[PDB]
DNA sequence: GACCACGGCGCC
DNA sequence: AAAGGGCGCCGTGGTC
């Protein structure tokens, strides 16, 4: 290009180099901005930042946290990954846009700067005529990258001292099952080796293989295998144990403390834009739309996040959204009755697994029935769904059927879409979000059907998607003003922050915003909880 | 040290 | 395991 002078003019395309990828822990390497026939470089990053007021340019939300950390009000402008984004969710690194659409991701700042500008107007270019689109782009992702960076900037308080003791004490537990399943082994092994353990189970001892896996063939060790051998062998019952164990003491318990950063105190996630298929949100280093709460002791790991001295948690979750979004869509006269009668599908459900009154069914009880509800719902095979809720495939079977027939439009949506889909190339969401399949027409019955099943699956999950996205938008500036923060979001759910006085008129303004973001032929209800800790916030 | 494929699994 | 969908992260085992 060419040499200019620091400061960039306004509105220039911004490029910038971190030392690693995430905002809250890199240190600004480089920073520079790209202008038509210019270069415009910085001396010093960190000084460079007081003289920019928008950062416009790829991975612009990134550049925003990091400058919001240092106390500056840099929004997020214009982003070409978010253009790219909405013109094929496939377009989800910097990467993998740049040659596609001419041009070189590189570590230059400068070189960054230029792609930046270059790539806006490939893509503001193909995203002519698009309206649906770029209504999504202006009113929603736009603004949405910089309640985000307010997000991440912010993070959530974890109680470090809690997870500590916690861990010791998960790691006697794990002793015990290890010391447990050596002595049944005959041997000591690692448990923690998938292999060690397939030679132990199938070879030495006498259990059944039932599964194989899917690379590379061998003989599986994963839940539902063992589930099925939970009786086969006491070995088993105490390995399902101890993977349980293991995988929340490695994932959560131990790497969460010292994730803690020094000068927030807090637990910093990074909320990816652009990284799902169907239009979800993204939450990485660390993940925190995973943290358990299924098992006890995974529920013990959610009370570590608590609120800040003289603030409350609260959580807020659209209940049964994709059912009601589902309603929506395909307008079925059965199942928008449903909700307008105040029902609940996962409960009833859950009443039908245990054989017991709708009001017998406990919080852990109907969230089981959410896997076999929306498992169903996108295609689940009569024989897993008969393993799964140990009765017979005669029984299994009949649920489906019986399931579908409940209500007799939802099919003719499914049917709809994929029809709509073979001939376009591509599924849409309520709001205009496309993805692109390419397996609608292929001649392989597996790749065709599971090509389906993402098919129609992408409409009624893009939706909620939208609907929560734009929710967090008409939200954001109202937290602001009762001295609230917006903490987290996981795809469906919600999770704010507010002092104990206004923590009352928070949930009250945060539900109604939710509830009436954009009025479907169903109503949106929301669940709301306000606690001390995230577990608390949602009871 | 940085990276990778795989099985496996936490959540939505 | 399998005809549910969408994610990120873990240890193992391995390469460069
Ligand atoms: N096993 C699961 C669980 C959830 N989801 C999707 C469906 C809706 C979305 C979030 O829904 P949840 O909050 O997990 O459940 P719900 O349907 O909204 O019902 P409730 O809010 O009462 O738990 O995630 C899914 O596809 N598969
Ligand atoms: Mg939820
Ligand atoms: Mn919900």
């Amino acid at each position: 290009l060419e040499e200019a002078p620091w400061p960039p003019p306004e509105g220039a395309f911004v490029g910038f180099v971190l030392s690693r990828k995430e905002p809250m822990w890199a240190d600004l390497l480089a920073l520079a901005a790209a202008r038509g026939g210019r270069v415009h470089r910085a001396p010093e990053p960190y000084k460079a930042l007081r003289d920019l007021k928008e950062a416009r340019g790829l991975l612009a939300k990134d550049l925003s946290v990091l400058a919001l950390r240092e106390g500056l009000g840099l929004p997020p402008g214009d982003d070409p990954m978010l253009l790219a984004y909405l013109l094929d969710p496939s377009n989800t690194t910097p990467e993998g846009v740049a040659r596609r659409y001419g041009g070189e991701w590189t570590e230059e700042a400068g070189e960054r700067a230029a792609l930046s500008e270059r790539l806006f107007a490939n893509l503001w270019g193909r995203l002519e005529g698009e309206e649906r689109l770029l209504w999504l782009y202006r009113e929603v992702e736009r603004p949405l990258s910089a309640v985000l960076a307010h997000m991440e900037a912010t993070g959530v308080r974890l109680d470090v001292a809690y997870l500590r003791a916690l861990s010791l004490e998960v790691a006697e537990e794990i002793a015990r099952l290890e010391a447990e399943v050596f002595r049944l082994a005959g041997h000591p092994f690692n448990l923690n080796s998938r292999d060690q353990l397939e030679r132990v189970l199938f070879d030495e001892l006498g259990l059944p293989a039932i599964g194989k896996t899917e690379k590379t063939g061998k003989r599986s060790t994963s839940a539902a295998v063992l589930e099925a051998l939970r009786e086969a062998h006491p070995i088993v019952e105490k390995i399902l144990q101890y993977r349980e164990l293991t995988k929340l003491k490695s994932t959560y318990i131990d790497p969460l403390p010292d994730l803690i950063h020094p000068r927030t105190g807090r637990l910093h996630t990074r909320f990816n834009q652009t990284a799902t298929a169907t239009g979800r949100l993204s939450s990485s280093d660390p993940n925190l739309q995973n943290i358990p709460v299924r098992t006890p002791l995974g529920q013990r790991i959610r009370r570590a996040f608590i609120a800040e001295e003289g603030w409350l948690l609260v959580a807020l979750d659209y209940s049964q959204i994709e059912l009601r979004v589902l309603a929506h869509l395909s307008g079925d006269e059965n199942l928008i009755r449903v909700f307008q009668e105040g029902r609940d599908i996962h409960t009833e459900t859950a009443s039908w697994m245990f054989g017991v009154p709708r009001e017998a069914v406990d919080p852990l009880m109907r969230r089981a029935a959410k896997t076999i509800n929306f498992g169903v719902l996108y295609g689940m095979s009569a024989h897993r769904l008969s393993q799964e809720l140990a009765i017979p495939y005669e029984e299994a079977q009949a649920f489906i059927e019986r399931y579908f027939q409940s209500f007799p439009k939802v099919r003719a949506w499914i049917e709809k879409t994929l029809e709509e889909g073979r001939r376009r190339g591509y599924v849409e969401t309520l709001f205009g979000r496309r993805r692109y399949v390419p397996d609608l027409e292929a001649r392989v019955k597996s790749v065709r059907e599971a090509a389906e099943r993402m098919a129609f699956n992408m409409p009624v999950q893009g939706t909620a998607a939208d609907l929560m996205k734009l929710a967090m938008v008409k939200l954001f500036p109202r937290l602001e003003e009762m001295g609230a923060r917006m903490l987290l979001q996981v795809h469906d759910e919600l999770v704010l922050e507010a002092p104990k006085e206004r923590a009352e008129a928070v949930a009250r303004l945060a539900k109604e915003v939710m509830e009436g973001v954009y009025p479907l032929a169903v109503p949106l209800e929301v669940e709301v909880g306000i606690g001390e800790d995230w577990l608390s916030a949602k009871e």
